Formats: C-alpha cells, sequence, structure tokens
C-alpha cells in the first residue's frame, strides 16, 4: 500500500497514466510515441490544441483570453510577469499570504517599484487578509495574489473585485480544483505538476489585450500568444499528459464534480484534526483553510517525528511539512483519491489512540 | 511501414521507450510513476545524478565543468548566455553558419554589442567558414558557434582553438553524436529533443568558474549561478524529461558510447550521400561536401514540382519528416543517433526508385 501525498510533483489520475502507458510506443496509429513527433506535425498540433480546448471548456475561459503553455515553472513567471507589465512609473503590488507570495514579490523588486497591498506575514500567514484592507495605488501595474499558499495551507475562498489594474494569481496549487470566474483576472498561471499534469509545463491564462521592446523574445508573452505556444519546441509529452489529465477531469463531470470530491477529501482530514481534542492542530485559521494542502502539527516535535515515521512505514509519501515550517502537510490535489485520505484519517486515529 | 526522419522532436531508441513503458506506473518499486515523485525523493535524485554521470562518462566531461538541466529550450539559452556574460564594454561575437546562428545573434543584440566573426550567409550557408577567416576582438565576451546547422545540413568537422574568450556552442542537433573535447569550450548547450530524447529539458555543460558568480540585475531563474549552486533543482525540474534523457544515455553507453555511435552515424549518412552523389544530379545536396552534416541531410530535386512529387511519394510510403524546414524548402533527412540504419536503406530505395521512374 502506497498513499501519494506529494506536494509537487504529485499524484496523477490512474486512467491518465494507464492511457499514456498503453500508447507510449504507438500514438494514434502513427507507430511513433507522442515523444517522437515533430511539434510542427498535425499529430502533435491536435494534442496541443485539444489541451487548450479542454482547459477552455473546463474553466469556462472566455474568448478574449489566450491559453499559453510555457516552460520554466511558476518561478519563471515570477520574473516574466513584471518583465512584461511592470513598466516605468508603475507599481507591482503584491498581497502576501505565504512564502510563494514572497518569492514572486522578490523577483518584481529587481525590475521596478513594488508595494505590499496587504500581508498576514506578522501572524505567520494563518489567514487570507480582508479585502477591505488592501492598499491600492492608481499607478499599480497589477495586483498579484497567491490563490493557494502551498506551504501554509491557506486559500482564497473568493477573489477581490479589482478594477484599477489587472488581478494576477499564482494558482499553482489550486488551479482547476473548483470552478473559477476567469473574468476576475488579467492573468492566471500555474506549473502543471500539482493539479494538471507532470512537471515541465506551465499554464498561463492571459487576457489577450493586456499583453515590449527590449524584452528578450522568449520572455515576451506576445511571442507565445502570436505563435500559439509553438514559437520554439514545447514540452510535448508534458502537454500530452496535461491533455490526458484534463480528459479525466472532464469524464468525472468537470470543475464542479472535482470540487465536490476535493471538499470531501479535505473534510475527512479537517474533521479528524478538529475531533482530536488538540492532539493534531492545524496551522490555518478555519476560515482560510486550504482544500489542497492541509497543514498541521502534533503537540511537540518528538511526536511530530514519531507520527511522520509511522506514516512513512505504513506507505504514506510526502507528508513531511515544508522545511521552512516543519510539522505535517497532506497535499490533496485533484488526483489524490478519497481512499488515501480515509487511510490517512485511520492512521491518525490509531496513532492518537496508541499515544 | 513507418520511417521516422523527424527533425525535432525525433526518433528515440526503442529500448529507452520500452523501459519507460514498462515502469510508467511503478518506478523503482515505489508504486508511483517517475512523473508522480518528488524531485527530492531518493528515487528521482538517483535518476538526476545518473543522467549527469552518464553524460560525464560518455563525453569525458572534466571535473571543473558542471552539467545543468534547464527548461526553456536552446532558444532560452540564446538570451540567457548574453544576459550572464555580455557585460558592458564587451562583445558577443558570432559565427553565422545557418538560421539558428542568426537567431542566437538576434538575442544578443538586444542585450549588448555584437559582432560577426565570420559568415557564409551570402552563399546561403553551404559551408563552414575557414577558421582563418574569424574576426576576433580583444573585448569579446565569448565566441559563439552552431556546431550543426540543422536547417542547412552543414556541420563543423572540428572546433577552433580560442584563447581570448570562451568558445560557446549551440550543439542542439549533434551533441553526443561523436567524441568531443569539451575543454575547448566554456559552455555547450543543446535542447535534448534532437539527439538525446525528450523535449522539455536543455542540457547545458558549463565551465563552473566562468558562470558560477552572481550577475547583478539578472533575475534569479536566469542566472547560471542559481542553477549551478542548486544542481538544477532550484525549482521543480522536468523530471520525466530528465528520466527519459537518462534512459537514452544508458542506450548510448550500451551501444559503445560516442566512438561507436559515430561509426554508426557515419555509415548511415554515407548511405544517403552516396545515393545523392550517384544520382547524376537528380538529387542535389545543399551542403558543400567538406561541410556535410552527419545529422541532417539537406537536398533538392531539379525543380519544385519534382520536390513535391518526391515528398508526396515519401509520405505515401510511410516516411515522416522529410519536408525541408519551412524557411528553405527542399528535403531534409534527419538521421540523429536513434534513427535506424534500415530507415536510411529504405530512403535510398525510395530515392532510387523515384529517380528511375521519373
Ligand atoms: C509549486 C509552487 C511554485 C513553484 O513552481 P515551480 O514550477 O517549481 O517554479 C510556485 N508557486 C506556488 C504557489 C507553488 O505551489
Ligand atoms: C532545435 C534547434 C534549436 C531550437 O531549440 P528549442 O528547444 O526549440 O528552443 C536551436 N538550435 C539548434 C541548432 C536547433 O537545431
Ligand atoms: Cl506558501
Ligand atoms: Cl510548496
Ligand atoms: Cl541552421
Ligand atoms: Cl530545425
Ligand atoms: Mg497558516
Ligand atoms: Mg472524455
Ligand atoms: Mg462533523
Ligand atoms: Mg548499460
Ligand atoms: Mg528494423
Amino acid at each position: 500500500q502506497v498513499f501519494n501525498f506529494n506536494a509537487g510533483p504529485s499524484a496523477l489520475p490512474k486512467p491518465a497514466l494507464e492511457r499514456a502507458q498503453k500508447e507510449l510506443l504507438n500514438f494514434n496509429d502513427t507507430q511513433m510515441s507522442v515523444m517522437e513527433l515533430s511539434h510542427r506535425s498535425q499529430s502533435y498540433e491536435e494534442v496541443h490544441e485539444q489541451a487548450q480546448n479542454l482547459l477552455r471548456e473546463l474553466l469556462q475561459i472566455p474568448n478574449d483570453y489566450q491559453i499559453l503553455f510555457l516552460q520554466g515553472g511558476a518561478s519563471l513567471q515570477f520574473t516574466m510577469l513584471p518583465m512584461n507589465l511592470l513598466t516605468k512609473g508603475t507599481i507591482g503590488n503584491y498581497v502576501l499570504t505565504g512564502s510563494w507570495s514572497e518569492k514572486a514579490l522578490k523577483e518584481a523588486k529587481l525590475l521596478g517599484e513594488t508595494h505590499i497591498a496587504a500581508s498576514t506575514k506578522a501572524n505567520s500567514y494563518q489567514s487570507i487578509p480582508d479585502f477591505s484592507e488592501f492598499q491600492l495605488n492608481e499607478n499599480d501595474a497589477y495586483l498579484h495574489i497567491t490563490s493557494n499558499n502551498t506551504i501554509y495551507g491557506t486559500q482564497y475562498q473568493n477573489f477581490p473585485e479589482i478594477n484599477h489594474a489587472p488581478l494576477i494569481a499564482d494558482m499553482s496549487s489550486d488551479i482547476l480544483s473548483r470552478p473559477l470566474k476567469v473574468n476576475q483576472f488579467g492573468m492566471i498561471y500555474a506549473g502543471a505538476q500539482k493539479n494538471l499534469g507532470p512537471s515541465g509545463v506551465t499554464v498561463v491564462i492571459v487576457k489577450k489585450d493586456l499583453l515590449v521592446e527590449q524584452v528578450p523574445t522568449m520572455l515576451q508573452y506576445a511571442t507565445h500568444i502570436k505563435s500559439d505556444s509553438l514559437y520554439n519546441t514545447p514540452p510535448t509529452f508534458s502537454i500530452y499528459m496535461l491533455r490526458n489529465v484534463l480528459d479525466w477531469i472532464k469524464d468525472l463531470g468537470g470543475a464542479e464534480a472535482i470540487a465536490k470530491q476535493n471538499e470531501e477529501k479535505a473534510k475527512i482530514i479537517y474533521d479528524t484534526i478538529d475531533e482530536s481534542n488538540g492532539f493534531y492542530v492545524g496551522h490555518a485559521e478555519k476560515g482560510s483553510r486550504s482544500l489542497m494542502n492541509v497543514t498541521f502539527n502534533l503537540r511537540n516535535e518528538e511526536l511530530n517525528q514519531q507520527f511522520l515515521a509511522k506514516a512513512k512505514e505504513q506507505g504514506f509519501v510526502g507528508l513531511n511539512g515544508h522545511r521552512s515550517v516543519g510539522g505535517c502537510r497532506a497535499s490533496i490535489y485533484n488526483a489524490v483519491p478519497i481512499d488515501a485520505c480515509i487511510a490517512l484519517r485511520e492512521l491518525m486515529i490509531q496513532f492518537k489512540e496508541n499515544a
């Protein structure tokens, strides 16, 4: 028995992997792997387009947005965004809700004026700040948020109505885990390796008209928009796998259906914490609790380590919290099945009963 | 019948793919795919390290060089190289031997002073210029070359001895197709998808002391130092692509390494160039003979109607990828390491029959 709670890269749907295995040597009767196709072939172009189409359908992405498939991870987006939009006399305004927010802010500071609209850093990122607290500037280039704060286990329940500058979100750890109103954003980005696919491709959803002389060709959004993410060779297998994952989400009923599964998964772990009479304590304020990364600790470090060691012995993978914060983190992205969360509960109850 | 002459991504050695298929769901007894593992797991770390160690052994990479695995393609390297080394007061000096050379130069121009050391552009890139032609500057930041000019079908036979600045090479389409004296270079880069397997990873072989220092003003992800210090694990790497690279490198080693693959590549290139040369001008190769690539064989028939008819027949007969690059037309047989010799035999037979029946 293995239970895959890895935080990134992460569990993928079994049907998507089984499909990939079956046709790894002979894709679509071509007698070649999808990995052996030219990216300028109709065979590959169909897959590329179908990944975009499924994202568009599943997230209900309006026609005035384009869907980009880029290399470099979300971390490259931390610099590519200000490189394109943080122009002279404008401000890259950030809401800090965890360490990933901080890493994005850091890259903008190298390129122009920045600002902190709001922050829960002083309280160790236990919550999402009230939107009424945001400090906005007329010359903001954008307002950047982190929808799901992967290390801290907090998540935006809803998104602010921002009209003075585009809203930009790092959705790496919760994209397509629930329906979204894409019209609230100027740009959304996410490495694929938590909810959408394997590592090596980054999805960027951008309002077309939003997006640069002096910027290197590969680092302009415009390059990729105009070329439909085929300016240079894309990560063809990663985009194929993304397509397979998106087919799986569609087959189960789409974003509302996966949201219901993810809410049940999270409920199992949070009820276990809440009913534990303080033996397990979550990091996040209840009102900010993530459905994607559940962070918690036991009453002392010795017990934390004992629990994590027992989990590892019993086949659980990935539960150690991020190094920077310690404790435990159960990552329960889309393809983590409910039975793994049940198994984690049962382990948690047995461990407490035998403590 | 399928014959895969795709130019990028391209044929993989079947055992690398069969290995990946077999263990796609349960890698190293973990009951997870390599695609589902942490990059900090022992199972992945072993793959990441073995890929480096296989490249090191196969190319005889000295210990003062590091192997980086980066995202972004060779195209991102066209900007990352000048961003890190083209400093104020210095020149990015380029040898133009094809379109990919031009694309690299274009990115440097956005960032600093550039120069053209030598060029065969005026003659449509039929050859590699003689090294005696190279115009060097005392303030060169580097001299950049393209070892195999993938669109034009020409290739360096050997490499210049440069002492005034580091020699940098885009080796995307011929890396590890033959032995290489890595110590001639300050940096070598290659998208993996021509001769080393997967798209989505770029191999960068760097002389550590040339590039391990922070570069003021350059974004974290775009500094070589970031990736050198973190062993290409600064952010999440393209784990499946690096895994597949490992599998391809295991295959190259198994077949006898760089020396053995060179022998194989020379043989299968000769099959196609002999067909051209014995065709009494029915097929005309683009490259001058002294510069002919072992990796991309470029040619035309006597007019565009015949080119179209040949390519249409090829496709009907199961050949994939023979259309020349859009920018130049004609035909291009890409014959990277993993293209089997019997595909080259089949192409010869197609070419002879088409000639005879024309
Ligand atoms: C996973 C993660 C990242 C880092 O992504 P890379 O692809 O490794 O650069 C960035 N932001 C958030 C919120 C993450 O969860
Ligand atoms: C394939 C190729 C490139 C482009 O590589 P990408 O990974 O698509 O950016 C650059 N240089 C040469 C010589 C090539 O053959
Ligand atoms: Cl975080
Ligand atoms: Cl994280
Ligand atoms: Cl070229
Ligand atoms: Cl090419
Ligand atoms: Mg918290
Ligand atoms: Mg379906
Ligand atoms: Mg209850
Ligand atoms: Mg071996
Ligand atoms: Mg055969």
